[PDB]
């Protein structure tokens, strides 16, 4: 069927039998508008968008002059396609004027992320959202807009903004931050509900409540802080502020729950302290980091003679799980092939971007040594910093220019690179 119109079998299988005739109906017009077969497959995910784009494409370009084909597909593909593109046709001109002065990128972020409901709601509440007592900026409106629940979130901000600012000391920007993720309405209601609870009963500051709530899944994070804080504090040493640190990342809920689940075995069977457990749990991926520590701690200590302190240090940055697994992978490799010591592997891996710095060291070391005199120790010294991946990467790139055009020796390049008081300094040198 659709293959006779130039679609591959894969493209066709992707479409969905009951939509294929609709595709076939509008195919000619769509490709005539410049859409590829790929565009049309994706578009078909929302059948009605096939026809509205087939017709009206020209009106869309008139309403949205910078709009690319894929941008149109990205909007039209979604749950409200579709009448979101129709809503844009009708309201775009006004939204472009006062009070919001929206641009087409913004107009495209709302309809795509927040659907028809978001589009028509901005228009409708155009003036209220920007006037007293709210006085939101266009940017803030767009950020609340552009989400599932975007419309509900805008309606709730209108209602709760003044109550939160006037009864709880929140700033308008704090309210916006809370409202600017998925389920903004629930997040706002939960903050209204739990803020006095957490401040009065557990000694959280309002800033702490805001920080927990202003991430994806913030509502659920707040609710699990409310439930688990008393238990964590009574059962273990955990302080309100430790709990807040765990909860204030994406995945905060699961991170708190996993501390709850794993802290006892991690402390009793692996000899860690609650402070160490907290440290591991207080970054994005805390849940996996904790689970990975439970899993790999003994293997890392028994196979590579790492200490628990070292294992904790590796796991106590964003993506601890990946960091730990990477040490497990590359520690023997770098020690056997590239000279490095296990303490040196640990040191490189124990920074914000440790996992990537390890892989960069593995990748670039053989090259830095062949082309320039670089020793494994010099490579370590570079990688052993907050940056590191970038530091090593820029050394490899800038080295030839540094040595030929700026007179540096490779050992001089290393010296400057291996600090933090460097790297930017290498770049600065070459910008002259």
């Amino acid at each position: 069927d659709l293959r006779t119109l130039g679609y591959s079998q894969q493209q066709q299988e992707k479409i969905k039998p009951k939509v294929r005739s609709t595709v076939a109906q509008h195919h000619e017009a769509l490709v005539g508008h410049g859409f590829t077969h790929a565009h049309i497959v994706a578009l078909s995910q929302h059948p009605a968008a096939l026809g509205t784009v087939a017709v009206k494409y020209q009106d869309m370009i008139a309403a949205l002059p910078e709009a690319t084909h894929e941008a149109i597909v990205g909007v039209g593909k979604q749950w409200s396609g579709a009448c979101a593109l129709e809503a844009l046709l009708t309201v775009a001109g006004e939204l472009r004027g006062p009070p919001l002065q929206l641009d087409t990128g913004q107009l495209l972020k709302i309809a795509k992320r927040g659907g028809v409901t978001a589009v028509e709601v901005h228009h409708t509440w155009r003036n209220a959202l920007t006037g007293a007592p709210l006085n939101l900026t266009p940017d803030q409106v767009v950020a609340i807009a552009s989400n599932i629940g975007g419309k509900q979130a805008l309606e709730t901000v209108q209602r709760l903004l003044p109550v939160l600012c006037q009864d709880h000391g929140l700033t308008p920007q704090q309210v916006v931050a809370i409202a600017s993720n998925g389920g903004g309405k629930q997040a706002l209601e939960t903050v209204q509900r739990l803020l006095p609870v957490l401040c009065q009963a557990h000694g959280l500051t309002p800033d702490q409540v805001v920080a927990i709530a202003s991430h994806d899944g913030g509502k659920q994070a707040l609710e699990t802080v409310q439930r688990l804080l008393p238990v964590l504090c009574q059962d273990h040493g955990l302080t309100p502020q430790q709990v807040v640190a765990i909860a204030s990342n994406i995945g905060g809920k699961q991170a708190l729950e996993t501390v709850q689940r794993l802290l006892p075995v991690l402390c009793q069977d692996h000899g860690l302290t609650p402070d160490q457990v907290v440290a591991i749990a207080s970054n994005d991926g805390g849940k996996q980091a904790l689970e990975t520590v439970q899993r790999l701690l003994p293997v890392l200590c028994q196979d590579h003679g790492l200490t628990p302190e070292q294992v904790v240090a590796i796991a106590s940055n964003g993506g601890g799980k990946q960091a730990l697994e990477t040490v497990q992978r590359l520690l023997p490799v770098l020690c056997q092939a590239h000279g490095l010591t296990p303490d040196q592997v640990v040191a490189i891996a124990s920074h914000d971007g440790g996992k990537q710095a390890l892989e960069t060291v593995q990748r670039l070391l053989p090259v830095l040594c062949q082309d320039h005199g670089l020793t494994p120790a010099q490579a370590v010294a570079i990688a052993n910093n907050n940056g590191g991946k970038q530091a090593l990467e820029t050394v490899q790139r800038l080295l030839p220019v540094l040595c030929q055009d700026h007179g540096l020796t490779p050992d001089q390049v290393v010296a400057i690179a291996s600090n933090g008081g460097g790297k930017q300094a290498l770049e600065s040198i070459v910008a002259q």
